[PDB]
């Protein structure tokens, strides 16, 4: 099995969102990932590409046999991932204390939104709820409108799965000294708060307000925002540093003498009006030619369906095909122990066959 | 040093955005983090530089480089976030570093990657997510896309994939005795970060139309709503039973409403939910739905977060200097991280060297 996590053995109690995204990445990087679903949802070969790099097995964990088979896998594994409400694994007999009795090397990885304790710990939720409570959602979107969710990117994945992964891998490093596993408590409300540490830093020093649409990186700066072009498509401008901004103005045909200063915020209305009219006078792909190879920090805003035609995407193999759709290749990349292309979701397997193999 | 990464040694060449963020999280979890900045630069007021020692050094001088390679020889990980070719010309490239330490994890944090047509282009978060479909998908349908701050390229698809790479490569080192190079590009990371949308598009469950999807704000049951006081709630009631619970708490009879997932009637459903949420203030709904599975939460501004019980009681934040900062994540039962040490003035690079033998 290819990649730097070759050898690593992972048990995943089937959930939704961050739990499987984490499991996928471990898979992506060479880990041996075994997913226990419930047969209650059996079916044929899954069409969810997030379940790549897996072996799937069914097992009614509510039964005595289910529980014991599961506990044999955990016994022989390095990592467990579960993303159910607190108390679910305990009451199933798969809690941390029950796992520590059959394998004190286990990394016990607990993926939730609200955490293991506190008032909201039994409330159902999704990404949008977790980022609503810690200031993040409020900061996303235009100033003249209600906040808009950044898909489920910030809570489920950036602040969720990815902190789970770091916790797992940090704990595997720990286990090299101590010879013991431990419990990783990854809460989306905490992880996403560390994801936005920069804004908490800038806020402390007067450089970020709570006003939506009025900061350097939320769309309030005319030099860090998207612009509509003549064809109704969009470019992104990220020309923060004055040298890059100067390069952008030159490409737009605007002389600096005629514009307000780049960071005179009181005249950002004028500046935006000027840049807006300039970008609107040619089409996205024009701006794409003008600015390729430039430090102007102007890029086309591509839709998913167009990404496969972008030279830089094609050449670094950021994507692969698998069943009428592109999918991202593992990240990050490794010089000596390279990941390989993901294997598609495999038809189910017998939980015994797996214990054998292991 | 408290945390699971006690005894990890990390050298950080100072940059902006992802590299410093990764270095911070490494520090957070108890790594020994030494940050080389350039003298052209007392105490730094960027709290992102917590859990570090800062040293200066002209990496262009002969003596700055020599000192630097003596750190790197003593360390486990090096982090750099410059354009490709830069460390090479300093004589700090992966090959020069492998001579003084073949165990080093050499961690390269870029936006566009190490090679290819855009590899020398300047850029920021908004550019990396523009190229791979992400930015286009964020915002209302009747408007131009809105950047999700720099959360998705710099951090989610950036620093966090550098970390996964640094730590996976440490695992691999345990069985091979050898370091290696980690190439973390924000355009790659952020694509994996959004793998769920690519999965969903492949099965016809996501479109390229902005504002018309389950999770982009087009669903009336996954969106924010303005309340009587001008403040907002978030609704995330995807599962039908959570949805049902929400409708009951709004005073809405499900018989009067279009189906939850009849997309042609979403405009109409949204208008009914909009009127309901508008008839009371945010804190009213916060109360009403506490302990509920309705998936309705108040949308708090940064300055209100210190007053939310769930936040206070889990110590998600600590007070520092100007204000609150996020405590380390994730959390560890046995080897628990400690409260971050503030950014502490420059020390001399030789001091560190004696400290590390
Ligand atoms: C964008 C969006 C997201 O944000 S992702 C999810 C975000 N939240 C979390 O993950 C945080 C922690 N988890 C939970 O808070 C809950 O999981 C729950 C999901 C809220 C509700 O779940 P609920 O149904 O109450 O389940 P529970 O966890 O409390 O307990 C369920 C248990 O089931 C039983 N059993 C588990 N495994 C087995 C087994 N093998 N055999 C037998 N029983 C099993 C346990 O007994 C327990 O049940 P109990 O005893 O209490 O009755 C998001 C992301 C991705 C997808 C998505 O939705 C879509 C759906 C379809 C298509 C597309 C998207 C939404
Ligand atoms: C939201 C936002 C973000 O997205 S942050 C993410 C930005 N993107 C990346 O990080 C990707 C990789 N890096 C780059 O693409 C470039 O680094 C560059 C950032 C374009 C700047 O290009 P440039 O200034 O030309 O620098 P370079 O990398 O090409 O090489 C410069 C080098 O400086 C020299 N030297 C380094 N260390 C030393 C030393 N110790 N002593 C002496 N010299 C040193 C190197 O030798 C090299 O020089 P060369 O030989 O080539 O001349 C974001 C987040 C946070 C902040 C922010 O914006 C601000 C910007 C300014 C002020 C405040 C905020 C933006």
């Amino acid at each position: 099995m290819a990649g730097p996590l070759s050898g690593l053995r992972v048990v995943e109690l089937a959930g939704i969102g961050p739990g499987p995204h984490a499991a996928m990445i471990l898979g992506d990087l060479g880990a041996d990932v075994v997913r226990i679903d419930r047969p209650s949802s059996v079916d044929g070969i899954s069409r969810d590409a997030m379940l790549r790099n897996r072996r799937i097995v069914t097992a009614d964990l509510k039964s005595d046999q289910g529980l014991e088979l599961a506990l044999k896998l955990i016994a022989k594994a390095d990592v467990l991932i579960e993303g159910y409400r607190p108390g679910v694994t305990e009451r199933l007999g798969l809690g941390p204390e029950e796992c520590a009795k059959v394998n004190d090397r286990l990394i016990y990885a607990r993926m939730t939104g609200w955490g293991q304790t506190g008032p909201r710990s039994q409330q159902a939720g999704h990404d949008i709820n977790y980022i609503s409570l810690n200031g993040i959602l409020h900061a996303i979107g235009r100033g003249d409108e209600r906040p808009v969710p950044p898909l489920n990117l910030v809570g489920d994945f950036g602040g969720g799965s990815m902190f789970l992964l770091v916790g797992i891998l940090a704990a595997l490093w720990e286990r090299q000294s101590s010879g013991k596993g431990q419990v990783v408590d990854a809460a989306m409300v905490d992880g996403s708060s560390v994801l936005i540490q920069m804004m908490w830093a800038m806020r402390a020093t007067g450089m970020w307000t709570d006003t939506r649409g009025a900061n350097m990186l939320d769309g309030g700066a005319p030099y860090y925002d998207t612009y509509e072009c003549a064809d109704g498509r969009y470019v992104a401008v990220g020309a923060i540093e004055p040298q890059f901004y100067a390069a952008m103005l030159a490409g737009l045909g605007l002389d600096a003498a005629e514009l307000p200063p780049q960071n005179d915020r009181a005249r950002w209305p004028e500046l935006r009006a000027l840049l807006t009219e300039a970008f609107a006078s040619h089409d996205r792909d024009h701006w794409g030619a003008v600015f390729a190879n430039s430090d102007a920090c102007v890029t086309p805003v591509l839709a998913f369906g167009e990404v496969h035609n972008e030279p830089h995407i094609i050449e670094r193999n950021t994507f692969y095909e698998a069943n009428g759709g592109w999918q991202p290749m593992p990240a990050p990349r490794f010089s000596r122990t390279a990941s390989s292309q993901p294997r598609p979701p495999a038809a189910t397997i017998d939980i015994e066959a797996v214990l054998t193999d292991w």
